[PDB]
């Protein structure tokens, strides 16, 4: 049983010996002879290719061995296979660690797979550098070969590198350069409010049923709270907070309560809690948010009870639609809306360039104030108005400046960047021409800080320079808009008159406390009180000799001595702070005030004419009595008298009193120290902005930053994009400082007799950082579905879970004590949803549930995976465990080696018996199929041609072709070559043993 040449000592293995009718065997690994002729086939052989298709399946469909999101497969995907084709050489089972990407293995198309082909040729040196493009009419033969090729070389730099960090890079690169996997399957389009190119909406369906909701009432802002018109946009940017669902809408009141009680809740602090709110992006939310917060304040300070409750808490709306003023007073004002008809007249006759500027009878009209005559208290909608703000002709102005400084893309810079376009818009700002900073503000915050009946905002930016740590440099107005501020403090009080003359010439007076019309003859305080304006919009404005500019200053000012506050000079302003040195005129016997072409009494700068300078380009000139008290304040204190309609605010002389700052610019940089930080720096001012007549101090939204440069406020930190609602600087500081230095500058403020504000973000929230699979449809800013567009119900990866630790910490924990203290607030049905809100769900973390929609993703189309027929692959999670063909286990019944009577057969790929052909099992042995498919297997040399020319094979009894051996015969000795073919007429060596064959095969000799 075994075999050995007794003169060498040696053995002969893979050797075939006929012994009389016998014939013996002996095996190649240890010589060990066995019968011959029982040879038998395995029954369980697969071939090498079956090998492989198996090797690439799955190792197993859990969500450990195929990366997933809810089940669903993307074309980041990768997965354990049961084997690795180790090296390129050696199939290997598979250890947990062993993931490859999908798309070795799986493409969606034949063309997908030539691309891959080339871009891992190309990008990947992963074929040799000179093979020819595979193109659209490329062989699927071809591709497989070259697949193939592929992994064993992919496989080949995982041994030598060990990792596959390098595969993930490249294997993503690939992907994002196909059109169903990057943003040119998402329709990119800036229309309208698609800041960010585009929504994605999410819809009900039983794909993604975890995500489903029964509300997402879209647009019920104050125009369509029925859903029957158009209304403002739902979507604005990031994550669309679904503010219709009530559990949400109970959550906005928590967290609008930790707002409110900020300093209580995180400090034990009664002085360090906003007093008010501005609602942000009001048109983009359910309109039910404003009667909800409504009702909050009513319940927990009676807002509605008098003017001296309702004006301890100063709220705002960012509410630019039109129409919105006439539903806030219908609600009760309860917060403030803005004067966006009013801020408009002042842009379109004030801050444009002279050849753009318009009459300035604008201002007197076109306003929820008429102001010709306005001699009436409590008789309008109360408003704020403003002529900047952090978003309103700042920051798209800034970023022109930044991109013509840096030649960048416009809204691209780093702070450098952003310091070089800094420095070009303050020179712009100080030209008498100028590209990116508005026209005429003295004239702008003149008409602002003196109308009657409206709530002036001051910007931050038109004091300070935008950009620069907080505080640090002034701008050319501060002087000009504080001189104002303190002027309006002393001075501004009683009726108003505005007209324009036949000249285009605006006169603007107030009387004074306790005078409303030019005929009332005034109270005591009356008399050093009111003011005088003129303004020009015309830079060339010439009076004709003889004609006049007269301010009807009233009957309380009869033959009375005026001085000047600002008079406008060749080359800019000059500011009077008190009558010393200022410019006088006296009033007539009627009290008009006179000015014609030529100076009075000698003064320079008091005729009116046009000027042109980086201050005013028009005319400018402001009046107030001389000889008023240093201490004199012609402000009113809100009365405690009962309202007698349903509202918070009314416009009168007490809310008139009141003047908003909004304390930031987007701009301000991150501090370099401590001493530094916007909030630090509020508190060591705010004696400061309380000389100014701030009466409530608009903060920055506080919410920590998410940082993720999709947008500005993500790249410059404002704090209006935020993944976690309740860090307030408490996890790491904001741009302004930490939690700590917001409630020192809330308590500061509040020592001042300040109010301050929190800016309430319930639209949206941004960088959630996990991934969702979501059903989606590609819509415009109202939802309406982008007809174009293949995403209409299509499942697709969202960035929805998440929300931070204080949002863990804080959501829903304070709708107990809500409910508890007010319950009222409870039973109160809301207009949209036409329902209560819900506290017994709390929010502790967001999902896509809670979302309208997201801005898209730039993931494309078709990232997530699905068949030919659009069946969608997934683990079972979410819907039938379904994977592509490749990861699958196989019914193998008819296919490879089937028996079938007295033959063994091969069936292929498509269930074809294979004929005259070699097959190789999978470890190595070859197996050949006759010409009528039957495996050979009878011990005997053939003739065949494996292409050319004619070879001489022996198959043994279990079908293995015979190779690198001897046979021995009665009628010789013969040997196989290492392609099983017999050789002749030749000398060969195999190991150690050295044959020679001669002409018919037969061994001469051995060594
Ligand atoms: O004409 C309908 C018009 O209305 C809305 O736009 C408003 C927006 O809601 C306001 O916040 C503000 O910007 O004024 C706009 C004009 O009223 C829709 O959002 C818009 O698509 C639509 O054209
Ligand atoms: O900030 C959300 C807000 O943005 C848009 O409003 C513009 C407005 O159209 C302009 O007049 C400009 O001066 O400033 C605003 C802020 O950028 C939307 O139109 C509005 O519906 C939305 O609430
Ligand atoms: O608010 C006083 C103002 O009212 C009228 O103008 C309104 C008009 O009634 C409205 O339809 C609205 O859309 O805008 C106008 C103001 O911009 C008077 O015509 C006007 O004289 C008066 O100042
Ligand atoms: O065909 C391009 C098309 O795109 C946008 O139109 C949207 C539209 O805004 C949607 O409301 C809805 O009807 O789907 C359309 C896309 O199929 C652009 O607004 C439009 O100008 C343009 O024609
Ligand atoms: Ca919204």
């Amino acid at each position: 049983q075994y075999y050995i040449d007794p003169t060498t000592g040696q053995p002969r293995k893979n050797f075939l010996l006929q012994n009389g009718n016998d014939w013996i065997y002996f095996d190649k690994d240890t010589g060990a002879g066995t019968n011959a002729l029982k040879l038998q086939f395995d029954k369980g052989t697969i071939s090498a290719d079956e090998q492989y298709r198996r090797g690439n399946e799955a190792y197993s469909y859990d969500d450990k061995s195929i990366e997933n999101v809810n089940g669903y497969l993307t074309a980041d995907t990768w997965y354990r296979p049961k084997q690795i084709l180790k090296d390129g050489t050696t199939w290997t089972d598979s250890k947990e660690t062993d993931m490859r990407p999908i798309l070795m293995v799986w493409w969606p198309n034949t063309v997908t797979q030539a691309y891959y082909l080339n871009y891992m040729k190309q990008y990947g040196n992963l074929l040799p550098a000179s093979l020819p493009s595979f193109s659209t009419d490329a062989d699927s033969a071809e591709l497989n070969h070259y697949s193939e090729l592929v992994q064993q070389n992919i496989e080949k730099r995982i041994s030598e590198t060990g990792s596959t960090d390098w595969l993930r890079t490249l294997m993503h690169e690939f992907v994002t350069k196909n059109s169903m996997w990057n943003k040119d399957s998402e329709n990119v389009d800036y229309g309208g409010l698609q800041l960010q190119g585009g929504f994605l909406k999410y819809v009900n369906s039983d794909l993604t049923k975890y995500a489903n909701s029964d509300w997402r009432l879209m647009n019920r802002t104050a125009t369509n709270i029925d859903g029957k018109n158009y209304g403002g946009a739902e979507f604005l940017l990031a994550n669309d907070i679904d503010n219709s669902n009530p559990v949400v809408q109970a959550e906005e009141l928590n967290w609008l309560y930790y707002l409110m009680n900020f300093g209580t809740i995180t400090g034990n602090n009664p002085e360090a809690n906003f007093d008010g709110i501005r609602v942000d992006a009001v048109d983009n939310v359910d309109v039910d948010l404003l009667s909800i917060a409504r009702d909050y304040f009513n319940a927990a300070y009676n807002m509605e009870q008098s003017d001296a409750s309702a004006n301890k808490h100063i709220n705002i709306l960012e509410d630019w639609g039109w129409d919105d003023p006439a539903y806030v007073n219908k609600i009760g004002n309860p917060q403030l809306t803005m004067d966006d008809r009013l801020r408009n007249a002042i842009m379109d006759t004030l801050s444009g360039a002279p050849d753009k500027n318009q009459a300035l009878n604008k201002l007197i009209t076109q306003s929820l104030v008429n102001r010709a005559n306005d001699n009436t208290e409590n008789a309008v909608i109360p408003s704020y108005n403003f002529v900047r703000a952090h978003d309103s002709n700042a920051q798209d102005q800034i970023r022109q400046a930044i991109q013509a400084a840096t030649g960048k893309p416009y809204g691209e810079f780093n702070l450098d960047d952003e310091k070089k376009g800094m420095e070009a818009y303050i020179n712009d700002q100080n030209s008498t021409n100028k590209k990116w900073n508005l026209y005429n503000m003295p004239s702008a915050y003149t008409i602002l800080l003196t109308n009657k009946d409206s709530v002036p905002r001051v910007y931050y930016g038109d004091l300070y320079q935008d950009g620069g740590q907080y505080m640090e440099h002034k701008t050319r107005y501060f002087d000009t808009i504080t001189n104002l501020l303190k002027t309006r403090v002393k001075y501004v009080a009683g009726g108003q008159t505005m007209s324009v003359d036949k000249n285009g010439i605006l006169t603007n007076v107030r009387f004074g406390k306790g005078a409303m019309n030019a005929t009332d003859t005034g109270t005591d305080e009356t008399r050093t009180e009111g003011i005088g304006v003129v303004i020009s919009n015309n830079t060339n404005l010439k009076l004709n000799d003889g004609e006049s500019v007269v301010l009807h200053m009233g009957a309380a000012h009869k033959n009375q001595k005026y001085r000047a506050v600002i008079l406008t000079t060749e080359d800019g302003v000059k500011n009077y702070t008190n009558d010393t040195d200022a410019p006088v005129a006296y009033t007539d016997a009627n009290g008009d005030l006179h000015f014609t072409n030529t100076n009075l009494d000698g003064q320079q700068y008091t005729a009116v004419r046009g000027y042109a300078n980086p201050d005013v380009t028009g005319y400018l000139a402001v009046w107030v009595p001389a000889g008023a008290a240093d201490d004199q304040d012609a402000r009113t204190a809100p009365s405690d008298e009962a309202h007698t309609t349903k509202t918070a605010y009314r416009s009168n002389a007490a809310l008139d009193s009141n003047v908003i700052y909004e304390g930031f610019s987007n701009f301000i940089y991150w501090p370099t120290t401590e001493s530094e930080r916007t909030n630090v720096r509020i508190a060591q001012n705010a004696d400061l902005f309380k000389s100014w007549g701030i009466t409530t101090f608009e903060l920055a939204p506080q919410y920590n930053s998410s940082k993720d440069g999709t947008f500005l406020d993500s790249i410059i930190d404002n704090g209006y994009a935020f993944t976690d609602r309740y860090d307030l600087g408490m996890s790491t500081p904001n741009k302004y400082g930490s939690d700590e230095d917001l409630r020192n500058a809330l308590q500061a403020l509040h020592k001042a007799g300040l109010q301050a504000i929190a800016d309430w973000v319930p639209d949206q929230i941004y960088n959630l950082p996990g991934k969702e699979a979501v059903t989606v449809t590609r819509s415009d800013d109202h939802g309406t579905t982008w007809e174009v567009s293949p995403i209409k119900n299509v499942v697709y990866i969202t960035n929805t879970i998440g929300g931070g630790e204080y949002q863990k910490k804080y959501g829903g924990e304070f709708l107990d004590t809500l409910q508890k203290e007010y319950p009222q607030l409870f039973s109160q049905v809301y207009p949209v949803t036409q329902t209560t809100i819900d506290p017994s769900v709390k929010i502790k973390e967001w999902s896509a549930k809670y979302f309208n929609g997201t801005n898209i993703l730039h993931r494309g189309a078709g990232y997530v995976l699905r068949s030919n027929d659009g069946k969608y692959y997934n683990l079972g999670t979410s819907t039938q465990q379904f994977l592509p063909s490749q990861l699958s286990v196989q019914d193998n019944e008819g296919y490879g080696f089937v028996k079938e009577g007295n033959n063994y057969h091969y069936y292929d790929e498509n269930k074809q018996m294979v004929k005259d052909a070699f097959i190789q099992d999978s470890v190595g042995n070859w197996y050949y199929l006759d010409k009528n498919g039957n495996m050979v297997a009878n011990q005997s040399p053939v003739e065949i041609s494996s292409n050319g020319a004619s070879g001489t094979y022996l198959f043994l009894n279990n079908g293995t072709s015979f190779r690198s051996g001897l046979v021995k015969t009665d009628a010789g000795t013969y040997y196989y070559d290492g392609d099983g073919r017999m050789v002749r007429n030749q000398t060969v060596s195999d190991g150690a043993m050295t044959y020679v064959l001669d002409e018919n095969g037969k061994l001469v000799s051995e060594s």
